[PDB]
């Protein structure tokens, strides 16, 4: 049966990728391979990432326009308000859990070894309302400084898709098309057709997902080295992050889903195994978004409009795992510096992590850079980020899995709420 066949292929691909990476590293690794052969070996994962990122723009734009244009403005507003409330509550719970685990386990007991806040939030506001749509299709506004010796911000458009601005524009355009009446109907049809066509492409790219995922992990454990030393250095911190992610994903979110929707939450999770493993392989929520929409619509009973309206918004707003990681890292650095944490400091770490989780730049370091602003919100040293960079390759993937899982569970919860 194909639904189980794809899951079996994905699991086999992940296991074989880990085994192949360990074998290649044990046979000589990158030194035996060389940089040319290393890039050639990694290439299929890069190809999968390119295929996933190619169809992000038409999928998101058409899906959001169709979803907004298919609901009454009051109903759409209420649905969006409920979705935002769910996202905020889940992010707060994730941050609180991360802080609690970091304080309980004390990963900083071993002691064996940028952009401003206001500019970051102004950049977020600028990215919400893009200056140019075609430019927003592949560029985002970022603030840089010039020493005019007082530094002043300048800002320019740097590479990287502006998903948030496209999402906002698509929602507003769908609302306008709904308001038009008959005149807009044709356009709605057009966009709907376009979206369906993109879905067909996904149904093919999905079948290449396992073969890529294997390589996408194998090279990732071949490029790295000194696994034992890094684990001996940061075992407590890695355990804190991974345990927080596991508790939030396997206990808290399914508990909320069961409380609000009496159905089995793990049966729901079984239907999105492939997008979750794709998120782990790629470490990007936007790239695994199309597969998650496909699985949520097909494997689960979520309605088309609800899924295509909630999942694109959550893919940019809901970042539970990132908030958990940032809170854990901030607390860990606080214990490293022998500096006690105040209750006000806990409140502000929670609030800052939740606020800065929204609208991630999307680059692999985007979370890490975020922590810097966080560590500039409350006075803590920012050099220690170096050791955090030693293992970010795995923590980021663990974060991405949780980011997309929260989206899927929220879509299911809202679908039940409408029912
Ligand atoms: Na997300």
């Amino acid at each position: 049966l194909r639904a189980n066949l794809l899951v079996l292929l994905t699991v086999v691909a992940v296991v074989a990728g880990v085994a192949l990476g360990l074998g290649v590293s044990g046979a000589g690794g990158a030194l035996a391979l060389g940089p040319e052969r290393l890039s050639a070996f990694v290439f299929p994962g890069e190809l999968l990432l390119r295929l996933l990122r190619m169809i992000i723009l038409p999928l998101v734009v058409c899906s959001l326009i169709g979803g907004a244009a298919s609901l009454d403005p009051g109903a759409l507003g209420r649905l969006g308000a409920w979705a935002l409330l769910f996202f905020l509550v889940t992010t707060l719970l994730a941050s609180a859990l991360g802080v609690g685990l970091a304080l309980a386990l004390q990963p900083g007991a071993a002691s064996a070894a940028s952009k401003e806040v206001l500019d970051s939030f102004l950049d977020l506001a600028r990215n919400i309302f893009p200056s140019n749509l075609v430019s927003a299709a592949f560029r985002s506004y970022s603030t840089t400084y010039e020493e005019r010796r007082v530094k002043v911000p300048v800002g320019q458009e740097v590479e990287g898709m502006n998903i948030l601005g496209l999402v906002v524009f698509a929602i507003v355009f769908g609302v306008a098309l709904r308001k038009l009446g008959p005149e807009g109907e044709l356009l709605i049809r057009f966009f709907n057709s376009f979206n369906e066509a993109t879905m067909v492409l996904v149904s093919w790219i999905m079948w290449y997902a396992p073969v890529g995922i294997m390589f996408l992990v194998a090279g990732k454990i071949v490029e790295m080295e000194d696994v034992g030393l890094l684990f001996a250095r940061l075992g407590k911190y890695i355990l804190c992050c991974l345990l927080g992610h596991a508790i939030h994903g396997l206990l808290v979110l399914p508990l909320i889903y069961f409380l609000f929707t009496r159905k089995n939450p793990y049966r729901f999770l079984w239907g999105i195994v492939t997008p979750l493993a794709t998120a782990f392989g790629t470490s990007s929520s936007s790239a695994t978004l199309p597969l998650m929409m496909k699985c949520v619509e097909e494997n689960n009973g979520v309605a088309k409009h609800i899924s295509r309206f909630i999942l694109p918004i959550g893919a940019t707003v809901n970042m539970d795992g990132a908030a958990l990681f940032q809170c854990v890292a901030a607390v860990f650095i606080a214990q490293l510096s022998q500096q006690s944490l105040d209750f006000v400091k806990i409140i502000t770490i929670l609030v800052t992590a939740t606020a800065s989780s929204v609208g991630a730049a999307g680059i692999p370091a985007g979370g890490v850079l975020t922590l810097a602003i966080i560590l500039e919100a409350v006075n803590l040293p920012v050099d220690h980020i170096s050791l955090i960079l030693a293992v970010d390759w795995l923590v980021d993937r663990s974060c991405t899995v949780l980011n997309v899982e929260g989206d899927a569970l929220g879509a299911g919860l809202l679908q039940n709420y409408v029912d």
